[PDB]
RNA sequence: UUG
RNA sequence: UUG
């Protein structure tokens, strides 16, 4: 197809509409700009690679340069790899950026720079800087960015980025940047705010520096400003994964009661870790707007039993108080305010961490006429008592979330949310049941026994999580008989034991069972398992049976009218397939509808014979993948006749068939990566009309040659993986190289790890890249 | 040093005592009997090859041969490898054996063998011939084997090596064997007891067989006969793990009541899986010494309650009656016959799945005064409800098992349930005083009173429980004199530093696999808890995923080993963040730290400098570490084991001996070392083991490996390497072949990888006179 | 690779 | 390899 191949190691995309020629070398252990990079260029990345300096010639030719994103080519050293350290300093040399007339963005973030670089063009609209070594800032410096409305400067003089000492911004220094819109100043020891500020900003962002005092003019002119974080400023260190350092004398961020009397505009105002005591009614006197209040890691616990600012928060969508615990008290039970009742407009309460013994009803009430609310999180509380019951008055909300809690008789939050330094930290790289309905979440509580009137009233819940609770009785159909509306459980990580065929049987709309890590009683031998209590499932859609080490089951078979998918990842099938037990080789038959199963790590060295015969008749999706499996008998895939992906990577497999064709007609998708295949066999791909995708990836191929890849097949794949193999760059590869050279075959890590590995001269060497004229003398 | 290299790949050992030559090539890939075997061979072992025949020519220079274990070179093909199955049976041609005047033992197991092999010498004591296809026992193929003493025909006719008909025994096939002392029958299809067997047996195997029925002279002539095993004819079938056939009519092995009568010297009989309902105590009539009594999964739950053949049992040390519960009855309660008490001898009693709800102190009687009883094992009962301090009663037993129970207010994990428990293959607390093993039981809360009366416990095992509470110290006040606690697999939540303190004894502490309150943010953890255990010597906190900690070090005058495998030293050590380098710097007297998959994918300084000063021994094993600044070595002044195995150093240190001068033991395997500095090992003298094996090492130069440290290593691990044989690799050839030093796989994988010519070959076989010329 |  |  190709005439021209394409050796620059970055990946090309054409945007026709927006008139964008896409360039991504992102991460392609780059020492120099790569040459040949398309005249067109308006998107250039080269994030994450090695390069030591930028010159006048570095963007020459590239004239309709939009974007330069230079990140992350010298890492500050605690922030970079240990492994490969950068020596020195990226080196910008004069006239680099100046010739780029059409320049609207520049990211030289995390590259060690000293100071804010010169000579930017006036077409610049954002700068950014982060993970650098710039702390002081002067109005002479930014002059040259008349121009810009987004300026990023954070992580500049923070403990994994230490300057030493205090950031100092010259007076005015930003004033005359009269179309800034976006200031960041995070992460940078900064110790009072800087003005006077333009008043076009629409996001100031100050967390985690060293502001003590806010004065009461500070914010005076910014009467555009949206979003204001002042967060991380007299933090509250308890349990802190990073080094904290509180303000004196247990002192609060100290805001007067008409900082933000300018603020008309503002929507979101993230006041976390400021150690807050009291939150004056007065501060929002003239922002009706508020959507957002982040007051979470504070110490305002007496504060909300009381919460006269509520009152004028009518238009509040969000509100955290998470993490206001008095340290060392716990608290009876949960007082809220009666304000909260005045949170007309509130969709989403979260209140983790207020620590209390005890939840009852009437404790809810100010909150029984919000109409709006969708999300309730009392997680990590150590709640020990709270009736159920309680959330039929809740019917309208989406998530009810008791999450890490001591309970015994639309997205999450990363696991490290409420803890972490940044959670908006930029990476080098870059720039769940709640959907079935109401979810009552009771995962990580100490539930170890369960009985149907724990539910009375909830038969309004489509998902119930259960999971990682101390639940041990053996299920018998009579313990979630009101829950008639549920489509999903989550039992995953409970000790199920699995003694009557007639456990969750109740559960009649249920469409997803996960009774994953349940392993416990699976470990000892003489314990009676009925595998077989799928029958009883009549909309059952998915059943994941993950990591229960099942090695022995009473009943021989697993039946079903309607699964789908049946996970069964990390038991022991090899145990119950025992070569010459012919007993369990019918396991999943009756699953008549099932589609998809996984049976990686079964430790299946082999499959004994009867396996795929007694595969169900719609098996489309078949994982085997982590079994050691060390033969496969490919003929057998005959019996599969709707079979379309088969995964059979990280096993330890030496060959390929003869005539995959002749094997599954059906097969579409092959993923063979991580085996021990050192060659293919002469026609492995002839007339596999119906093949899309195939990974030979992570092998030992040596040689591939025309007969094993007629043209008539590979011209319909999808994608075809080659990478990290052992190819041999002999005159005997000389298809193969002018195939890998010349097809428009997607084919992935080209330019990384499609390598030669010999003779000599050619190795390490990319095949995309290799010269073979020598052969055709 | 050596003169003539080794190049025999079979490891050759000599006892000079015994007059023993010891050729072991187990597991050698061979497809030949190599040559060169010495002339001298005593015991010649070739288990697990590809030797397709055996020949005259086989053992012909090896005349003083006492034993051949020719076992596994073809494996019948259920029993066998499926990526490697054997094509044709092993084929031994005539008088490969006759000429071995001297041969006392030949195992021929595994080898697909149809016919028991014909010309052996009268010398043989011992023949083994288990897992071949031989299901005909003719008295005429068994007049060669005069002074046969024990004969293994086992395993020739089951469900794993099926041979699809009855086995066959003449009649008096055995008699005149007048001195085979252990017949072995097991696993084979045989439908009666052969008769008749010669009087001189001790020992007899006719278990998991199709005997339906004992007749009352089977056993007549036995008067030596020590042990018998009847088990698994007519099996108890229930939750089997294996294709189990019962005795139609749900009937039992039928034994008549005189069929023992002879058995005057029976130490052991199992009776195990043979569907008994009754044990008439007419059996054990002239049996006053039987010592070991198996009586498992059988269904003997009513029979227990009764048990008059206890009686009759005065001198029996061990008796199991593990799994003989009926079908769906779940028992209010265990109903012991007063019989038992009759047990003066029994030092072991195991009643595993008799299936009850609640065990009181009174069913325990009739063992009061069993005055050796040492091990009491009611697992896996599913028992609801137990007063612990019962066992106050029970201070003189060493092991009290209550193990997988439904508790709330070492045998192989399968045991009672396998096929062949004694099966020959091809190639704990207890210690520490009285045991009570409340392991896999539903207990979620303890408190003092829970273990009242029971302050003489040793060892308390509550592994694998629901124990999520904030111990204070107040919950095992009256275990004063516990050694040993495993808490592994609960749930603990260390909000306490005052923790287990009241166990003042306590020598060592698992509390592995509690990682459950580890997972969520912002729970405190007192780490410190360590200060106020005095006595604490082993502390065990595996798995438990530790990513953060309210107290900033670990103290202990005590501690000697600390293991923290599989945590999260990664997230603590964060560089930038000072506050944990010295979490375990002042447990002064540690001597053993294990930090292996802690994720370290590099390790900040003041690591090394945070280490206690008495540091022996130092696993920083898989957590994929890029790089190690070997000079930190520096602190750890009494280093003498460094476990860098399994992660991705590139390097060595330029000098050994400046890092580190008391290193012993450098453990570096799977890593992705390419070269050694030029000076790696020079004046390591005190280096005693090295293991570089895994790495991707092209090639080594007597300045990176000088002899005078070579020749003091008690092991150099060197194998699967990417070693270049050319010509620059003359030292390090010549010297691998006549070094003493013991390198392992020499004659499997220790191989160059080029070029062309010598790739794949072995460097010991590696001749390089070409560059000598 | 006699489980 | 800004978490
Ligand atoms: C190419 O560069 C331009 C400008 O740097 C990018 O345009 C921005 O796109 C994002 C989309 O998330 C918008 O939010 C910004 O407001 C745009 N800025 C400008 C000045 O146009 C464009 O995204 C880049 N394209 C690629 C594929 O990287
Ligand atoms: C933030 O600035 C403070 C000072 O305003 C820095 O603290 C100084 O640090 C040097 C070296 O650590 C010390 O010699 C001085 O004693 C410190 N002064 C004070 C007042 O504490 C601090 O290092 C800066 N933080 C970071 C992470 O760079
Ligand atoms: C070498 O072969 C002899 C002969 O088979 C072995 O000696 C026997 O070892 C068994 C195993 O415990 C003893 O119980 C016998 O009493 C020994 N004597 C005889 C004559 O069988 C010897 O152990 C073998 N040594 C090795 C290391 O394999
Ligand atoms: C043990 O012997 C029985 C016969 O006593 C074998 O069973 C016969 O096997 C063939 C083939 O499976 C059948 O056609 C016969 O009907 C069987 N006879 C009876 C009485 O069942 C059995 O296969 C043998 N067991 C093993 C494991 O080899
Ligand atoms: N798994 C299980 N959990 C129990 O809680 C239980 N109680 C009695 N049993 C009996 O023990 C036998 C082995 O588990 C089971 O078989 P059953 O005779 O039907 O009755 C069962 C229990 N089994
Ligand atoms: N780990 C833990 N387990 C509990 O059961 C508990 N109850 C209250 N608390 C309090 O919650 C805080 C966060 O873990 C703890 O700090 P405290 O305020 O000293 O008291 C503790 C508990 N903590
Ligand atoms: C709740 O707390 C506030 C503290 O401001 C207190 O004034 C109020 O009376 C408390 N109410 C209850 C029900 O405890
Ligand atoms: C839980 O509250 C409900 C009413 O919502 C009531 O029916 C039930 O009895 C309560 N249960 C307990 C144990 O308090
Ligand atoms: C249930 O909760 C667990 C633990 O919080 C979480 O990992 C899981 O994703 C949740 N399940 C569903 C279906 O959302
Ligand atoms: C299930 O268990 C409950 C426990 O109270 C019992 O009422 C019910 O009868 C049991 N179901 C069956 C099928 O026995
Ligand atoms: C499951 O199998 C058992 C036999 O092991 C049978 O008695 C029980 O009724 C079966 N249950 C279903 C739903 O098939
Ligand atoms: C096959 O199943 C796996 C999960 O087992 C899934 O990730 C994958 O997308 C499926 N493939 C197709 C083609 O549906
Ligand atoms: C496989 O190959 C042979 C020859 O084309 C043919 O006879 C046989 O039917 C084929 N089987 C399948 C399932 O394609
Ligand atoms: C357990 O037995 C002891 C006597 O050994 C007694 O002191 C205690 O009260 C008993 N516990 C219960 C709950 O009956
Ligand atoms: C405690 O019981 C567990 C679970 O059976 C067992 O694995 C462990 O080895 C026992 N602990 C000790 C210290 O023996
Ligand atoms: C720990 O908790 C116990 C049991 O609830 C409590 O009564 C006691 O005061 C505490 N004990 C110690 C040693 O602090
Ligand atoms: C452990 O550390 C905490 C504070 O971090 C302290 O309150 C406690 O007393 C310490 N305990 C011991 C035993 O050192």
């Amino acid at each position: 197809a190709r005439w021209f191949p394409k050796t620059l190691p970055c990946d090309v995309t054409l945007d026709v509409s927006k008139n964008h020629v896409i360039v991504d070398c992102t991460d392609k252990h780059l020492t120099e700009i790569p040459g040949g990079i398309p005249t067109n260029t308006t998107n250039l990345t080269l994030t994450i690679n090695h390069i030591p300096d930028i010159s006048p010639a570095s963007f020459h030719r590239l004239v309709h340069l939009v974007e330069i994103d230079f990140r992350c080519n010298c890492v500050p050293i605690r922030l970079g790899s240990k492994s490969n350290m950068c020596p020195r300093r990226l080196q910008i040399k004069p006239r680099s950026f100046s010739g780029l007339t059409y320049l609207k963005s520049l990211y030289l973030d995390g590259n060690q720079l000293l100071e804010i670089p010169q000579g930017l063009p006036p077409s610049l609209q954002l700068l950014s800087l982060e993970a650098n070594n710039i702390f002081s800032i002067r109005k002479e410096q930014l002059t040259e960015l008349a121009n810009i409305e987004i300026l990023y400067l954070g992580q500049n003089c923070y403990y994994r980025n230490p300057c030493y000492v205090s950031y100092s911004i010259e007076k005015d220094a930003f004033l005359n940047l009269t179309k800034l819109k976006v200031l960041s100043l995070k992460d940078n020891n900064v110790t009072t705010v800087p003005t006077v500020l333009p008043s076009t900003l629409t996001e100031l962002y100050l967390y985690n520096n060293m502001i003590a005092e806010i004065q009461e003019d500070d914010f005076n002119n910014l009467n555009q400003l949206q979003i204001l974080d002042l967060s991380g400023n007299c933090p509250r260190c308890y349990n802190a994964p990073f080094p904290c350092t509180p303000c004196k004398n247990n002192s609060p961020l100290q805001i007067p009661v008409n900082a933000f009397d300018a603020l008309t505009e503002l929507k979101v105002l993230r006041l976390h870790s400021n150690s807050l005591q009291h939150v004056p009614p007065r501060w929002f006197k003239n922002i009706n707007n508020l959507q957002e209040l982040d007051l979470s890691q504070n110490f305002l616990a007496k504060e909300i039993g009381d919460a006269k600012f509520l009152h004028f928060l009518p238009n509040l969508i969000q509100l955290d108080l998470s993490f206001n615990f008095e340290l060392q008290v716990y608290r009876a039970s949960m007082n809220l305010s009666q304000a909260f009742s005045s949170l007309k407009s509130l969709k989403i309460l979260r209140i983790r961490g207020y620590v209390f013994k005890e939840l009852k009803s009437f404790q809810l009430s100010p909150l029984h006429n919000l109409q709006n609310l969708e999300v309730l999180d009392l997680g990590t509380n150590f709640i020990k008592i709270a009736n159920l019951s309680m959330f039929k008055q809740f019917k309208r909300l989406k998530v009810i979330d008791l999450s890490v809690n001591k309970i015994s008789p639309p997205q999450v939050l990363e696991q490290l949310y409420y803890f972490r330094y940044d959670k908006y930290a930029r990476s080098c790289r870059f720039k769940s049941c709640y959907k079935y309905g109401q979810t009552l979440d009771l995962s990580k509580n100490s539930i170890f026994f369960i009985k149907s009137s724990d539910f009375q009233h909830l038969s309004f819940l489509k998902c119930l999580n259960l999971s990682g609770n101390l639940i041990s009785q053996t299920l018998n159909g009579s313990e979630f008989q009101p829950l008639a509306e549920l489509r999903y459980l989550d039992f995953s990580n409970n000790r199920l034991d699995l003694l009557h065929s007639t456990a969750f049987e109740e559960l009649r709309k249920l469409e997803v069972l996960d009774i994953s890590s349940n392993s416990h009683y699976f470990q000892s031998e003489g314990i009676t398992h009925m595998l077989n209590f799928t029958k009883n499932l009549k909309v059952l859609q998915k059943l994941m049976m993950n990591d229960n080490d099942i090695s022995s089951s009473t009943s021989r078979t697993m039946e079903s009218e309607s699964l789908r998918t049946l996970e069964f990842r990390g038991n022991h099938l090899d145990v119950l397939w025992r070569d010459g037990d012919n007993r369990y080789l019918q396991l999943f038959k009756n699953l008549l509808k099932l589609e998809e199963l996984d049976i990686s790590k079964n430790s299946l060295s082999f499959l004994p014979s009867g396996v795929f015969d007694g595969m169900p008749p719609n098996l489309k999706n078949l994982s085997l993948a982590k079994n050691g499996l060390k033969s496969f008998i490919w003929e057998k895939l005959r019996y599969l006749k709707n079979l379309e992906t088969l995964d059979l990577s990280h096993n330890q497999l030496t060959t390929v068939p003869e005539r995959l064709s002749n094997c599954s007609r059906s097969l579409k998708n092959l993923i063979l990566k991580n085996n021990q295949i050192r060659s293919l066999t002469k026609y492995f791909l002839q007339d596999a009309f119906q093949l899309r995708y195939l990974d030979l990836s992570s092998n030992k191929i040596q040689m591939i040659q025309k007969t094993s890849f007629p043209e008539n097949v590979l011209n319909n794949l999808k994608m075809l993986l080659l990478h990290h193999n052992r190819f041999l760059c002999t005159c005997d590869a000389v298809w193969f190289v002018w195939w890998v050279q010349h097809t428009e075959v997607t084919i992935p890590y080209l330019a990384t790890d499609v390598t030669c590995v010999g003779p000599g001269a050619h190795k390490g060497q990319s095949v995309i890249s290799l010269d073979l004229y020598t052969c055709e003398l």
